[PDB]
This record gives C-alpha cells, sequence and structure tokens, in this order.
C-alpha cells in the first residue's frame, strides 16, 4: 500500500524553506526520479511497515512566497502545511498568521476538517530572537495551529523529528 501526502512548505522569503526541502527530501541521495516526476515538488519515500510505504511530495511556495497567498495549483489536495518563520525576524512571525488564515480559507481535508498546520520557529541557532517562546505558544494556540516547535535547518536540529510527528498525524487522519 502506498500512502501519498502532499505537504506545503510555506512562509516568508528567507526563513529556510528551500533549505528544509533540500535537507529533508531524498534529493541528496538520488535525483534520478526528477526526469519523469518533474520538479513542482521534491519527494521523500519511507518504508512504513512490511507492506506499506509513505511518499511525501514537499511543495516549496518558492517564486510566489512574497505574496503571502497560495495559488490553487500550489495548495490543491494538500494533506498538511509546514508554516516556517525566522525567530530573528518578527515580520516573518506576524506573517505566519496570514499564511495560516490563507490556508484555512482555501483548503480542507476531504472530510471538511482543517488541514494540520505545523509552525516551525526556524533559525533557533541564532541570537537574539525577536519573539519569546511564550509568545510563540500563545500565537500558535490563538491561530489554530496543530502545534509548533523550534528548529535549526542549519544545524539539523528537530527537523527529522518534527516532520516525523507530522507524518504520523497525516497517517492518523487517513
Ligand atoms: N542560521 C541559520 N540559517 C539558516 C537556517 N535555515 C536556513 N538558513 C539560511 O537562511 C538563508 C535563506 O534560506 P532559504 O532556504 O533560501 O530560505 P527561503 O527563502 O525560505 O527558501 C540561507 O542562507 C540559509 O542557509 C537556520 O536554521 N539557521
Ligand atoms: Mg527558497
Amino acid at each position: 500500500r502506498d500512502h501519498l501526502f502532499k505537504v506545503l512548505v510555506v512562509g516568508d522569503a528567507a526563513v529556510g524553506k528551500t533549505s528544509l526541502v533540500q535537507r529533508y527530501s531524498q534529493d541528496s541521495f538520488s535525483k534520478h526520479y526528477k526526469s519523469t516526476v518533474g520538479v513542482d515538488f521534491a519527494l521523500k519515500v519511507l518504508q512504513w511497515s512490511d507492506y506499506e510505504i509513505v511518499r511525501l511530495q514537499l511543495w516549496d511556495i518558492a517564486g510566489l512566497e512574497r505574496f503571502t497567498s497560495m495559488t490553487r495549483l500550489y495548495y490543491r489536495d494538500a494533506s498538511a502545511a509546514v508554516i516556517m518563520f525566522d525567530v530573528t525576524n518578527a515580520t516573518t512571525f506576524s506573517n505566519s498568521q496570514r499564511w495560516k488564515q490563507d490556508l484555512d480559507s482555501k483548503l480542507t481535508l476531504p472530510n471538511g476538517e482543517p488541514v494540520p498546520a505545523l509552525l516551525l520557529a526556524n533559525k533557533s541557532d541564532l541570537s537574539p530572537w525577536a519573539v519569546s517562546r511564550d509568545q510563540i505558544d500563545r500565537f500558535s494556540k490563538e491561530n489554530g495551529f496543530t502545534g509548533w516547535t523550534e528548529t535549526s535547518v542549519k544545524e539539523n536540529k528537530n527537523i527529522n523529528e518534527a516532520m516525523r510527528v507530522l507524518i504520523e498525524k497525516m497517517m492518523r487522519n487517513s
């Protein structure tokens, strides 16, 4: 059995989105697949059990990231969103509210419920931050995120584990 999940990686310019996809996709292991799959997204494939795999399409909002509003070809049929901000740039934090409001205005799961949304406070390795952890938690709750965590794509801190718990949630919602 194959479980296919389209995951949106959204957030303002310069927060670390392309770096997250480059680290977490399979592209540092093999890119042979791109010639027939294309490049709208990057893949990651994981064995899930003896008879099941999980396949993730990682969609980077990329060229339209500064518009803070997703287009239909980008968001359609997604199973989750990773909304990234830079802890050192409060504008990217504030704009995560606009990204989340846009997601919920555009997309639900097939059952009509909201898509899971994981808020990543990225660049946690830098100092000082422009927001506090208590501020992030209140913001995550007030805006209806599934949860939040700090990450450093640069130091590979919390990346794999944050994505892993999101996969497990997408499997539960399947
Ligand atoms: N210090 C630090 N730099 C990061 C981190 N993640 C990304 N960067 C850097 O931030 C810059 C922008 O990253 P990029 O992935 O292009 O951001 P995007 O514009 O959201 O795609 C690059 O120089 C990255 O190396 C992080 O966790 N910590
Ligand atoms: Mg980018």
